[PDB]
């Protein structure tokens, strides 16, 4: 009732309340915005899921969210966007993945310094990218996160004396894939792990929690999150990816995100638009593969660049099919509410 | 007369006729669009040239063209662009080059699955790139092809168990070049081989057939294709490229395309604009070496990125000289008819 | 008196007199535009600093400037920009760094051929980039130079039989940094060396001279040049860079340029923009590291790519703070005159 979707009522209720609680609320919506959700309860559930995988990653994610939100305020960015959590989600990722990609492991306190630095960067990236992309009425997605992360990880690299990153190298031989060995149960677990990997978690229970957090806000978003993850697995098997990479959900997170995006969030949901989302989800998985190989040559991970590039690409697609409709950015909420706008005008 | 230029007489006639015949027309015009030509007789001639070199590559080219054109229809893309062949050329290249860059050799039938998949992305890449580039009134050129190709070849790579690509590695030592062995005859043959390479064909006869196919539509385009190829050869020599790379036309195809593009087609042909096409063709050959080196590090070929980036760069150049005029995209056809618009505007 | 700032009085006097002096004026203003200065006395002084470092680089710089200026005239480019020197500074850099990155050493006379050819591409690169960037009211900065150089050095490479470039390879082990060895004297020298490295000069005297040339035109530009160089040093230390790299001013030149740009030149100088300039300079230094690692994998230097991208990113940041004001391109002079324009309309 009051804890579904955008929580419009709880938003209007807080407006008159203390600054501290209002701040905590924006942070939690910042966390949920990683999956296009603006819901503080979803934020709590996600944070819980993060504490379940790795309490270290949760801390860095939270520090990241706090610093960026505070930086957006220092730099007088738009209040609507802040309250909606749009100034926190990129730095939520910056903090988690910097911890994930650190060769120094859990509770390396020194990590907090470059996390804050890089989190402060996110409002700057967001603003700049917005100046360009809003001219086509495109969102920034997690481009701020991916630029910050690629920048940070290549500046340090595996051989930095203070902050070595994990070593990543290109493929240099044909992997042996034993097809009889392929487990049905393991593919099924890959689905929630693909979703877990959105926040860089490889735990199946965590991904289930994220699925639930999403479901609280929008069942349609939850559905596409799942399907996107599945399609990533399918693409993985089609190029003969090592099973262990599929099981770890590394083929599923970009696809999961792209599918949510196209499947009713940034395009109004119709059957044609649902087919479009599957296509985009597949395409993203294959671009994930491409970017992973190419970037490994420079010791970088692909991050969510593949999601950003493919999704932006599909949103710049135009058609003379009236059933394929791009939402105005200023009207973008969740699929259920988005669809009502489509039925009234198209 | 009827079989020259844009063939707009035959197109008007075909409009009333059966669906399947119209479709063959669009497919054939898609094939000729690789060299900016919208002519089904040129499409046929080019296809013959292809079937001559390697029927396997020819087949993949056609499957791409078909699948793309069908995807364009399925996704309600502009009709006129489809009928002009603008929705088939990128995938013609996707199919041919996916064959060239496969480590599996001829008639590896499975290759048809990814060729089809990648050919479906071509209308998507086209529309997305148009949404950006049309704001500066620029065409997308072969950017859809080059994106699709770089994506596919890097997602697979030389070490894919299913679809290995051919191994491509950077240069690791100074090539020994024996200058007395340089051959005028071989250099001269490198001219049509460079035009052949536009469709990934290293045969001088095939390249001759392509020049013939172009000439039928537009003598001026044919001339710039030849000139562009020549300038690429000059660029390779200027950089002491290994003779065999020059001989295989690898320095010629980007140059050739750039020279056609600037030399009458996207710029109105004047003596100034001709010099510009010469400059662009040189520049493009140089960028080709740059991109080939850099891309070899990640195991990719340069494709026709060089032509795409260089030509877009020269089209974005603004000048206060009235004799250097950029064609409005909606009024772009071939240099002979383009020049009439320029004189009458 | 008449030898500071634009020298708008002196240029108005030249508007009448012989073409060869007018041309020489443009070449000299072209040389100074490297550090955002349009002043021919500044140009002569910079030229002296180049001749002090290495006459061979100085020559190639000059061939660069002249050839590029001749080309912009041939291609009927805007004359206002030519007389201001905006058509010479990219090729000044092209000529100089082509000599620096040549593996053939001093007075390899054949080098003058591709220097001339790459200089001819500079106005082409400037115009096209202007076509795109002027839509957001942005300058091209040194993007023509950086495109020209990246293309040239990668088209040739270390293994080219005519024009081999110097060999650049990525980092492959953790360097050993002994902190007790850090030197105050060497660090102090790093500051002017950073400014010298804007023209690829590693001589502290040359960097001294360049500071003097800037000071002559705009003392506020001089201040930010020095601060930016210092912030790059601080960034280097913060990531435990090899001391010798910091001593060569390798961490200083990009951040120096960024600091001049934001700190009065393309943003009106206020307290707020001064701070923003310090942030942009730190940011630029870290991107320098990033771009250097990545571009070394393909055997290329970063050039001033980091400065170009960082500064453009900062010029695209919008805020609801009226103390942070972006200069209209048509209005940009030096910081002192810029601030006056701003205060009038504030
Ligand atoms: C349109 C007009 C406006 C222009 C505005 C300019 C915007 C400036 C953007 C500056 C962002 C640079 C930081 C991002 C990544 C870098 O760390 C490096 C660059 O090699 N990335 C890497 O090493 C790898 C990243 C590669 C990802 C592929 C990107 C498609
Ligand atoms: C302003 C709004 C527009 C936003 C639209 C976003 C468009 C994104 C395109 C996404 C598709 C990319 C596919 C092409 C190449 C990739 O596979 C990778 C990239 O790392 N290949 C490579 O590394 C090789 C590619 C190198 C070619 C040079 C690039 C100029
Ligand atoms: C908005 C629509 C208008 C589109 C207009 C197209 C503009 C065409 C510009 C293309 C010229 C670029 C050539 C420069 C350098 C290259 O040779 C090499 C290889 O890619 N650089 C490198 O390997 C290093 C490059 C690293 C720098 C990162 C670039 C962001
Ligand atoms: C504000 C400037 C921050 C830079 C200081 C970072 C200090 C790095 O910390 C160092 O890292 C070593 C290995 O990486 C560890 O063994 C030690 O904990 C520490 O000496
Ligand atoms: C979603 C589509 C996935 C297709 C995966 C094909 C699985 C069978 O793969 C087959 O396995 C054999 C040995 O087990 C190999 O010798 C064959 O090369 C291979 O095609
Ligand atoms: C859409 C999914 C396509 C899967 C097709 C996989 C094709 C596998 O191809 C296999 O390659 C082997 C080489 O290692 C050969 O020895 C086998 O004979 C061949 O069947
Ligand atoms: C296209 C302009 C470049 C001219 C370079 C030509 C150098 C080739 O050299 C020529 O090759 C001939 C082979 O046909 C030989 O007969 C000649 O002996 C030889 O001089
Ligand atoms: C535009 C006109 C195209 C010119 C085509 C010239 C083809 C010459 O081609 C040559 O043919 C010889 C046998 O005939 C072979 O021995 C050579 O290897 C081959 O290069
Ligand atoms: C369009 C410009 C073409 C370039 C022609 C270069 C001619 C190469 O000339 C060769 O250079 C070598 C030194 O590099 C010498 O050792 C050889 O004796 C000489 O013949
Ligand atoms: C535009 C074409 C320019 C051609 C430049 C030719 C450069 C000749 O390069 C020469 O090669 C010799 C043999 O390795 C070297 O010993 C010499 O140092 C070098 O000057
Ligand atoms: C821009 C036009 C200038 C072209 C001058 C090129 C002439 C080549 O100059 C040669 O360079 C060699 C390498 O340093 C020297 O060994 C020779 O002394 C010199 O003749
Ligand atoms: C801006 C960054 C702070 C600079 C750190 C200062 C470290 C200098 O260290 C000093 O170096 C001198 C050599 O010149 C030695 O004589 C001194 O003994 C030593 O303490
Ligand atoms: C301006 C920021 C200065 C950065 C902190 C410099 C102090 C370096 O601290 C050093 O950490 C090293 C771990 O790699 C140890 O080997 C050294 O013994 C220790 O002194
Ligand atoms: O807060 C959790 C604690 O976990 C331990 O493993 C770390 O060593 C402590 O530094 C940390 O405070
Ligand atoms: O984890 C790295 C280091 O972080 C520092 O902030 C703490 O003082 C140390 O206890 C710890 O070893
Ligand atoms: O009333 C809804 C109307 O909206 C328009 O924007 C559509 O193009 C019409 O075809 C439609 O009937
Ligand atoms: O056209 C398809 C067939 O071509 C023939 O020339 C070959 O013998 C076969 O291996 C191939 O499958
Ligand atoms: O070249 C591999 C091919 O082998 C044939 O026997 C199969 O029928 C094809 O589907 C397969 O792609
Ligand atoms: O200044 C011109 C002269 O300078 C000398 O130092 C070089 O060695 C010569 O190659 C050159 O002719
Ligand atoms: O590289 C570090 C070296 O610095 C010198 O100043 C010391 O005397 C050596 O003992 C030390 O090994
Ligand atoms: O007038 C400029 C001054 O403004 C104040 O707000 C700052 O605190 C000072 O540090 C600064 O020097």
């Amino acid at each position: 009732g009051y804890i579904t979707g955008d929580m419009k009522e709880f938003a209007n209720w807080l407006k008159d309340k203390p600054q501290a609680l209002q701040f905590v609320d924006w942070v939690l919506r910042g966390i949920s915005q990683v999956v296009f959700v603006s819901n503080p309860i979803s934020g709590i559930l996600i944070l819980v899921g993060l504490l379940v995988q790795n309490p270290w990653c949760a801390l860095n994610g939270c520090v990241g969210t706090v610093v960026s939100t505070l930086t957006a305020l220092l730099l007088s960015q738009d209040r609507s966007a802040i309250t909606a959590g749009l100034q926190g989600y990129n730095a939520t990722l910056v903090g988690i993945l910097m911890a994930i990609y650190s060769d120094k492991g859990n509770y390396f306190w020194w990590l907090l310094f470059p996390v804050s630095a890089m989190s402060m960067t996110c409002p700057v990236f967001s603003s700049a990218l917005n100046s360009v992309l809003s001219k086509w009425d495109l969102p920034v997605f997690t481009l701020p996160f991916n630029m910050a992360l690629s920048m940070y990880l290549s500046a340090t690299g595996h051989y930095n004396p203070f902050f070595p990153s994990t070593l990543i190298t290109p493929v240099t031989s044909v992997p042996n894939v034993t097809w009889p060995d392929l487990s049905a149960l393991q593919l099924l677990k890959s689905l929630p792990v693909g979703v877990g990997q959105i926040y860089g978690c490889d735990n199946p229970w965590t991904g289930g929690i994220f699925l639930g957090a999403i479901l609280l806000s929008s069942p349609l978003m939850c559905l596409h999150a799942a399907i996107g993850s599945l399609l990533g697995i399918i693409a993985g098997l089609s190029l003969s990816a090592p099973f262990e990479d599929i099981y770890a959900g590394l083929w599923g997170f970009n696809s999961s995100l792209a599918c949510i995006a196209i499947g009713g969030t940034f395009m109004a949901l119709t059957w044609q638009t649902h087919l479009l989302a599957l296509a985009c989800a597949l395409f993203t998985a294959y671009l994930g593969a491409s970017m992973s190989h190419v970037m490994a040559v420079v010791g970088l991970p692909s991050g969510t660049w593949p999601f950003c590039l493919a999704t932006l690409l599909f949103l710049l697609l135009t058609t003379k099919n009236p059933n394929i409709y791009k939402m105005p950015i200023s009207k973008v909420t969740y699929p259920e509410e988005n669809r009502i706008f489509y039925l009234q005008s198209r």
